[PDB]
C-alpha cells in the first residue's frame, strides 16, 4: 500500500467541517493505505501554552480521532514526542535547508521553534517513507519544502527518501461559515458562532443553526444557489453531507417549506451525527489505560520504521555508528 | 556528588593548538576536580558540508585526540553526540524558548555565513540552541571554551534562566570557564585573525597531529613586527604577533606574561621563537605518540563510545524527562 502521513494538532478543536469532509473521507480508506497519524505535541509547543492544557489536548485529539474511525490496529496512530527520530532527523536536515527558503516562507521577537518548524515537518513526512499527504492551502508551501530537501539529500547520497506528494481528490463535503456563508468553516475562526464543534451538545447546534445567515427571498424558497443563495446552500450541503440525501432530493422534500423547517431538520440531523460521535469520544476519552495501550503500540510501530529510515540517513552522512 | 563539567568539539578540519589551549588542556586538569562530560559534536560538524568518509574518520580521529590529550574514560564520559538522541530533542525544545534575534545576532554565525555563502543553512542558525541543549541536559555547572564561544554561552544560561522562570529548577544555570592564558590562540601570519581548524592557508595553524618539524618551520615563520631594538614585550595593539607567540608560550609551560617577559630582557625574536619551537615541538610529538596507540585500536575505541554513550543516556533521559513533564507533553510509556 501507499504510505500516507497526517498531522494533527493537539490544540485542534475539530469541527463538523473537518469530520464530514477530510476525516470521514480518510476512515473509509484505512484498508487501502498504509495511514500514519500523528500528534504534533512538538509542533504545539511553537504557541506557548499552558502545560496541563497541552497535555489534556493531546489525549482530546487521541480520542476524538478514535471516536471519528481511526482503526488502531489498521492505522499508525502516535504522539510526535514518543518517537525521537523525529527531533533526530529535524536537526539533520535543518543541515540541508536553506535559511532562505525558511525566511521565505510565508521580527526579531518570533521564536526559532516558529521559524524552523518546516523542517521539523519535513522530518515528520520523510521518515515514514510516505507517498501522500493530504495538506490544506496553507501548508502546500511546507510540502514542496520537504519535496525539495528529499530530491536535494537523494542527489548527494542517492535514493535515501521517497519524494512525497500531495493527496490531490478533495473529501466531497462542502461546509461553511454559518455566518459567513462565502468563507469555509475552519476550527481556527475566533468567531465561535461560524462553527459546529463535534463535542457541542443539541441546545448549542439549534441556537447556532437558528442564527445562521440565509437570504431576503419572497416567498422563502429552499433551492440550492451558492452565488445568490449562500446560505441556504450551505444548510443544505451540511443537511446532504449528513443524511446521503441528494441536494435535489432534499429540494423536493422542502417545496412549499421556509427556512425554519430547513434549520430544525439540519440541527435535528447534525445533533444525531454528534450523538454517536460524542459516545464513543466519552467512553475513549474516559478509558486511561485504552488511551495508553493505543500510544504505546502506535509509537512501537512508528519507531520501527523511523529508526529504519533514520539509520539510512546517518550512514548516508558517515555518522559513526551507535554502539548498542 | 561533584558539580558538573560539560564541553564538546567538532569532528570537522583538523584540531590545533588554538582548539588546544582554549579548551582541551583544561578539560584535562578538570578531571578529578569535577565529574566531566565531554562531547564529540558530529551533529555541530554537518552545519558546514562534510565529506562523509572524513567526517567518519574526523569522528574518530578526535575520539583519539581526547584519549592522546589525558582524557581518561575512567574518570569522564566521552560520547559521540549523534549517539544520544536526547540532544536533538531537547535541542528542539528549545527553539521555542529561544528568540530569532539572539540567533541572528551571533558573530559565529555571522562569520561563517560569510565564508560559505553557497550553503547559509537553517543548522548554522540554529547552531547556538543545539548547544545550549548538549550543555543544560546534564545539568552542567562549568563549561570549559575558548573566548569565541562566550556569546554562545550566554544564550544557554538566558535560555536556562528564562525556561527555569517558567516552569522551576529544571536545569542548572551554567558558567564559562575560560583560561588566563591561551583563551585566543591567533593565526601565524595573521595575528588579528583567530587560529582556524579549518584555515585555507596552513602556514597560519599549528595542527595537533601536523609534524612537528614542519610546526617548527611555521613558528620561524610567523610575523613579528618591525620595532628597532626588537624587543619581546605585550603589545595586543601594536605587536600582535610577539603576543600571540607570549601567549602560546606561557600557555603551555605555564609561565606568566611578566616572568617571560623578564626572562627575554636583552634578547629578540630569535629567542623568542626558539623557545616556543622547542615547548610546542615537545608537546605535540608526547601527544602523537599515544595519539597512533588509541587511533588504531578500534576496538577501544568502540568501547570508549559505548560505555560513554550509555553514561550519558543515563544523565540526558532523566533530564528530557522532566523538560517534557514541564512543557506538558504526555509521557511516553
Ligand atoms: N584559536 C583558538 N584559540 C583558543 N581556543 C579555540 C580557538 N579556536 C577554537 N577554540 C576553542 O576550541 C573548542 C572547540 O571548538 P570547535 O570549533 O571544535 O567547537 C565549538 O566551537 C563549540 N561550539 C563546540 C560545542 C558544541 N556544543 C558544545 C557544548 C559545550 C561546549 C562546546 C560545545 C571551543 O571551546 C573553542 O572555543
Ligand atoms: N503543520 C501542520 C501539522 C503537521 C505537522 N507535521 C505534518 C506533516 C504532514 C501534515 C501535517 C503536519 C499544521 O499546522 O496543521
Amino acid at each position: 500500500k501507499p504510505i500516507v502521513f497526517s498531522g494533527a494538532q493537539p490544540s485542534g478543536e475539530l469541527t463538523i467541517g473537518n469530520y464530514m469532509g477530510a476525516l470521514r473521507q480518510w476512515v473509509n480508506m484505512q484498508d487501502d493505505y498504509h495511514c500514519i497519524y500523528c500528534i504534533v505535541d512538538q509542533h504545539a509547543i511553537t504557541v506557548r501554552q499552558d502545560a496541563q492544557k497541552l497535555r489534556k489536548a493531546t489525549l482530546d485529539t487521541l480520542a476524538l480521532y478514535l471516536a471519528c474511525g481511526i482503526d488502531p490496529e489498521k492505522s499508525t496512530i502516535f504522539v510526535q514526542s514518543h518517537v525521537p527520530e523525529h527531533a533526530q532527523l529535524g536537526w539533520a536536515l535543518n543541515c540541508y535547508t536553506y535559511f532562505g527558503e525558511l525566511s521565505r516562507m510565508t521580527a526579531e521577537n518570533i521564536n526559532a521553534g516558529l521559524f524552523d518548524y518546516p523542517v521539523l515537518m519535513a522530518a515528520d513526512i520523510l521518515l515514514y517513507q510516505t507517498n501522500l499527504v493530504p495538506v490544506g492551502e496553507d501548508q502546500k508551501q511546507h510540502l514542496e519544502l520537504s519535496r525539495d530537501i528529499a530530491q536535494r539529500f537523494n542527489a548527494l547520497y542517492g535514493e535515501i527518501f521517497k519524494v512525497p506528494e500531495p493527496f490531490i481528490p478533495k473529501s466531497g463535503a462542502r461546509v461553511m461559515s454559518l455566518l459567513e456563508p462565502t468563507k469555509k468553516m475552519s476550527k481556527s475562526d475566533d468567531n465561535r458562532n461560524n462553527v459546529i464543534g463535534l463535542l457541542e451538545d443539541p441546545k448549542s447546534v439549534v441556537k447556532k443553526i437558528k442564527r445562521a445567515v440565509t437570504d431576503s427571498d419572497e416567498p422563502p424558497v429552499v433551492r440550492y444557489d451558492v452565488q445568490n443563495k449562500a446560505g441556504v446552500s450551505n444548510l443544505l450541503d451540511i443537511l446532504s453531507a449528513v443524511t446521503g440525501q441528494s441536494i435535489p432530493e432534499l429540494e423536493k422534500q422542502f417545496e412549499g417549506k421556509m427556512y425554519g423547517h430547513l434549520k430544525g431538520e439540519v440541527a435535528d440531523a447534525v445533533s444525531g451525527m454528534l450523538t454517536e460521535l460524542q459516545e464513543r469520544y466519552h467512553r475513549f476519552r474516559n478509558d486511561e489505560a485504552f488511551l495508553q495501550q493505543v500510544m504505546k503500540d502506535g509509537a512501537e510501530k512508528a519507531s520501527a520504521h523511523a529508526s529504519r529510515t533514520l539509520k539510512a540517513v546517518y550512514e548516508a552522512i558517515g555518522f559513526v555508528a551507535k554502539r548498542h
